[PDB]
């Protein structure tokens, strides 16, 4: 089997990207935040508390003839951002771009954190890091992806998102008229649950290439790129007027400026980040001064291959026994 299914900018910035999803019997449709940074498959639904719903679609399970609780269980996660949500669990047939799952964990927020409240475009999470990362307690469940493995044509999912512009998630196949030149393949470790890979190094603008080890992670559902604050200085080091702003938490730079192209290696292969991907506008409504796209990971503790990144790609996420990541222009 496959699937493949269109993900849609949530806004002019592209700070994240939405797929739908069908939930349940009827379909219910949600619009799921695909994160390849993690592992839980959560939603909003008729138990979110109601003050914490603001024009997301929720889940319905008594609706659904295929939904059973799952007794006990319940989640509880964290991001790395510092939002969060919790609640109980069901299961239920999900379906992604007419490739079906019986038996998914669903889970329903109880809670969630006043930075879903206020995005009322997601509708909740779909996580395609390894299962070992997913929350429910106290039998851990699988993810999507995992669940489905064994019945696709190949253990695969691909992620080809746009810049302002609508992408794909293709399961179980590799679309070759979706990029160009070859695909190069790099080593994955999931010691620590994510799609974790090494970096050979990194180019700004027209400069010579870097070749250097950064160690991260291939992440959907970070909307920006965070590399070790050394690179980011040489970066913004070539824009004239940026700095690094506390106040704003991060490198600004004049809205006036052209952004510099950021190249990053994939073993002997090189993806172009375009100057204007590291472009997120004003800091605050007509301020001259514009946030930057490429940001330290001092403090994050692991450098993040977000959105910024992955959209100047086809990128090829390997399940087979053992996992891979594959890059490709396009």
């Amino acid at each position: 089997s496959t699937g493949s299914a269109t993900t849609t900018p949530i806004d002019s910035l592209d700070d994240a990207y939405i797929t739908p999803v069908q939930i349940g019997t009827p379909a219910q449709t949600l619009n799921l935040d695909f994160d390849t940074g993690s592992s839980d498959l959560w939603v909003f639904s008729s138990e979110t508390t109601a003050s914490e719903v603001d024009g997301q679609t929720i889940y319905t399970p008594s609706k659904s003839t295929t939904a059973k609780l799952l007794s006990g269980a319940t989640w509880s996660i964290s991001y790395g951002d510092g939002s969060s949500s919790s609640g109980d669990v069901y299961t239920d047939t999900v379906s992604v771009g007419g490739l079906t799952v019986t038996g998914q964990a669903v889970e329903s927020a109880k809670k969630v954190s006043s930075s879903f409240t206020e995005d009322s475009t997601i509708d909740g999470l779909l996580g395609l890091a390894f299962s070992t990362l997913n929350t429910v307690s106290p039998t851990q469940q699988k993810t999507f992806f995992d669940n489905a493995k064994a019945s696709l044509d190949s253990p695969v999912f691909t992620a080809d998102l746009g810049y302002h512009a609508p992408g794909t998630y293709n399961f179980g196949f590799i679309d070759t008229t979706a990029y160009t030149g070859s695909i190069t393949y790099t080593a994955v470790s999931t010691k620590q649950g994510f799609w974790e890979w090494t970096s050979t190094g990194y180019a700004v603008g027209s400069g010579t290439f870097k070749s250097t080890s950064i160690d991260g992670i291939a992440d959907t559902g970070t909307t920006l790129l965070y590399l070790p604050a050394t690179v980011v200085s040489a970066y913004w080091a070539q824009v004239s007027g940026a700095k690094s702003s506390s106040s704003v938490g991060g490198y600004v730079f004049p809205c006036s400026a052209t952004l510099p192209s950021f190249t990053f290696g994939v073993g002997s292969a090189r993806i172009v980040i375009p100057g204007d991907y590291i472009d997120f506008g004003p800091i605050s409504t007509g301020s001259s001064s514009c946030f930057g796209g490429i940001q330290s990971s001092a403090g994050i503790g692991i450098n993040i291959f977000g959105d910024v990144a992955l959209k100047a790609a086809f990128v090829v996420f390997n399940g087979a026994t053992t996992p891979t990541l594959g890059f490709a222009s396009k």
